[PDB]
DNA sequence: CCTGT
DNA sequence: CCTG
């Protein structure tokens, strides 16, 4: 299997384009509470999740939940595409502020991967050139993880590896 | 600062070119007994750490010793290149027979850095190919290391990244 | 330096 | 989707 360590006070940081799975791993890997998704609070804004001129308030509503989790020493997971420096950010300083590990699991999977699964989703699609683009912004980001204050960087480079991650949560 | 968090029973793998620093970078952080040198080894079973013909005998050593200390619970840092992935195997091996994890910290270090401070050594040195050959090895093996069974892989991307670090070792 | 032979 |  593929083994990733996380301390038991975490703040994971899904990175990957639509399309690269991140939602169908947090759901297979954490407690439905332990994942606030970037999507669900366009949701709870607005009433559509799939509404981007809503994004502002969606991800300080997303901001806010994290820092209230982390004050109460909550492990927690953010959904969301994270594949912007200015996106990744704010959620490193949350952390910092509250003496927790911030943690990348990184979707390293190739722009064909993540397109054919947008063409087939029927829940909610995004244009082929927004996947372009995250898949670039991805891996633009994956060498300054590290350096960006992100204690655990984690690269899941195929579907097959990502399917053999197994969590070891360390107390 | 950089900081590298470790178990407390760990084997460091240092990967890096002739020149990237791993000798001194290993004194700076960890006390002599737990640092286990390929060149040392070389002197150990010839009188000379330059003699290369004696290689094998040295890596034989130097893999008897790990596997002594990692059977005893004791942190061990392999002071060697470790840029061909037949190096790092045998020590992945070893590590998980006394399970004990496998921590790679790389000297991502562009080659020119590592030839200016070849040309300047007075201990000992090697010729320019071999370094650009070590330097090719280095970064053709980044993005296989966890998929190799290392459980935490650390890049440290410039000299001041490796200035900069601070092994945080969790008991 | 896990060896330009 | 932190909005070509
Ligand atoms: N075959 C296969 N399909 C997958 C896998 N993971 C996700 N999918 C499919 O790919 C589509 C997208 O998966 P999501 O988990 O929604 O992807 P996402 O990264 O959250 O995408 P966004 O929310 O748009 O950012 C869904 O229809 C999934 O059923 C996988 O591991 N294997
Ligand atoms: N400026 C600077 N010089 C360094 C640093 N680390 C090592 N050096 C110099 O670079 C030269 C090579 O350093 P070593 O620690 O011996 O490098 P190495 O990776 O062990 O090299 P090999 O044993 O040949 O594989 C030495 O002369 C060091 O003094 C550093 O962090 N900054
Ligand atoms: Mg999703
Ligand atoms: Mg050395």
């Amino acid at each position: 299997s593929m083994k990733l360590t996380i301390p038991e006070l975490s703040l994971v940081v899904l990175i990957g384009s639509s399309g690269s799975g991140k939602s169908t791993f947090a759901k297979k890997h954490f407690k439905p509470t332990e994942v606030i998704s970037s999507n669900f609070c366009r949701g709870l804004v607005s009433d559509d999740e799939n509404d981007q001129t809503v994004t502002g308030a969606a991800f300080d509503v997303l901001h806010y939940i994290v820092s209230k989790r982390l004050q109460l020493g909550k492990l927690t997971v953010v959904d969301a595409t994270n594949v912007q420096e200015s996106a990744r950010k704010p959620l490193i300083e949350i952390a910092k502020d509250y003496h927790c590990f911030p943690v990348a699991v990184v979707f390293n999977l190739p722009e064909k991967v993540c397109q054919e699964r947008n063409k087939n989703r029927t829940d909610r699609q995004v244009e082929e050139y927004v996947i372009r683009k995250h898949t670039q912004q991805m891996k633009k980001s994956i060498k300054g993880l590290q350096r960006e204050g992100f204690r655990y960087v984690y690269i899941l480079n195929s579907p097959e590896e990502v399917e053999e991650v197994v969590f070891e949560r360390q107390p």
